[PDB]
């Protein structure tokens, strides 16, 4: 009954995405993804969690402690390989389709070497479309220490330096029921840069122990 994409039975990942638009987008729209996941559309292989515990902020709200409450089939990770050749607009998107009407909690802590530095959390509310209920978080806004760290990332004159600096820069992403502080979905987030003729691309792992 194992996960075939980023989601469980009871709350799945339909896209996410952070992107900038640029000013000129007004004029002829265009927007460039840093990182993507789209699953509008075999099993996945697996991470042993203790493997990035150290990635992450080992206190109440990490992932040491997330995994000990459970469910463990709800902890995922992400590696992304970030698309860094581009005042424009700095977004996150995030879609989720549930079978329940749900109220959830959206949190997500950056953490710089392990470390929380922000944490952002929004709640959003169910919408019926057919038959499964949908949850869109669209267009949030990048937190300014994200954009402030892409535009001084994108000036590195190697990309190794580039991964050596986002070798860490980790984010951690949980997805509550806010009405009985339940869990439905962790997804930790670890970063290279990719290339210039590759775009933005990811690989989804189980997290297991
Ligand atoms: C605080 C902003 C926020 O809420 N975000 C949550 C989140 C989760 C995953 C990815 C991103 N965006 C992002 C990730 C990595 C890079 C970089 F290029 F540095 F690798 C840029 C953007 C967010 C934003």
């Amino acid at each position: 009954w194992q996960a075939r994409g980023l989601g469980t039975a009871r709350l799945q990942l339909v896209e996410f995405s952070a992107f900038v638009e640029p000013p000129d987008a007004v004029d002829s729209y265009q927007r460039h993804l840093f990182v993507h996941i789209s699953q509008h559309c075999p099993p996945l292989e697996s991470v042993d969690v203790r493997q990035i515990y150290d990635k992450f902020p080992e206190k109440k709200g990490g992932l040491r402690e997330l995994y000990d409450r459970g469910p463990p089939h709800a902890f995922f990770l992400v590696k992304f390989w970030a698309d860094l050749n581009w005042g424009g607009f700095y977004g996150v998107s995030s879609q989720y389709e549930s079978l329940e009407h749900m109220t959830l909690t959206c949190s997500s802590k950056v953490c710089s070497f392990g470390k929380q530095v922000v944490e952002k959390v929004e709640t959003e509310r169910a919408q019926l479309e057919d038959g499964r209920f949908v949850y869109r978080l669209l267009r949030s806004p990048m937190c300014e220490y994200l954009v402030n760290f892409l535009h001084k990332l994108r000036q590195l004159p190697e990309r190794y330096m580039m991964n050596s600096v986002l070798e860490n820069f980790t984010i951690l992403q949980v997805v509550t029921n806010r009405d009985t502080q339940e869990l439905l979905l962790c997804t930790a987030y670890v970063f290279e840069v990719s290339t210039s003729e590759r775009g933005a691309q990811h690989h989804i792992y189980r997290l297991v122990r």
